[PDB]
């Protein structure tokens, strides 16, 4: 197994994957390792064997569709997947906590969000639909491009947003297009 966590890349108390050389803090890990459980396979594993299962499962859909659908077991699983693979950038610290908005200028966005805000949703089963997990994620970046406004800090919005967007097309097979 790795000696540093997959997410944050730090050594400490980590838990192994059986099926795989990956290892997690246990609140790195979404959902947060289980205590029981042996052997135990991590959330990588879990969705390579979706895949495994249903290799059509991969072929091209539209966006459209994939938001309509309800968050039975194999969806909160990609939904969870997507989260952990924005934590996985370093720059997802940023977007991690509760913000708070006193800039001149700018006036603070209606609706804040924040990561750790949708990994409690997520774990509380508050999302209906994979729209409500995607769309609270997506507002996250729209809320810091409206407030940073032409400030240079705007970038990691863009950034972040960019990490999402392109694990977001690969984890639910999004038909590719130019
Ligand atoms: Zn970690
Ligand atoms: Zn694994
Ligand atoms: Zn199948």
């Amino acid at each position: 197994n790795s000696n540093i966590c997959e997410v944050c890349n730090k050594w400490g108390r980590l838990f192994c994957c059986d099926t795989c050389p990956r290892s997690f803090h246990e609140h790195c890990h979404i959902p947060s390792v289980e205590a029981n459980k042996n052997p135990w396979s991590c959330i990588f594993c879990r969705i390579k064997t979706i895949q495994e299962r249903c290799p059509e499962s991969q072929s091209g859909h539209q966006e459209s569709e994939v938001l309509m659908r309800q968050m039975l077991p194999e969806e909160q699983l990609k939904c969870e997947f997507l989260l952990l693979k924005v934590y996985c950038d370093s720059k997802s610290c940023f977007f991690a906590s509760e913000p708070y908005y006193n800039r001149e200028g700018s006036q603070g966005p209606q609706k804040p969000m924040w990561l750790n805000k949708v990994k409690t949703s997520l774990n509380e089963q508050m999302y209906t639909r994979v729209e409500g997990f995607v769309q609270d994620m997506r507002l996250i970046f729209h809320n810091h491009k409206e407030f940073y406004r032409e400030d240079k800090f705007t970038r990691l919005g863009i950034q972040v947003q960019d990490i999402f967007e392109k694990n977001f097309r690969n984890i639910f097979a999004i038909q590719e297009t130019s």
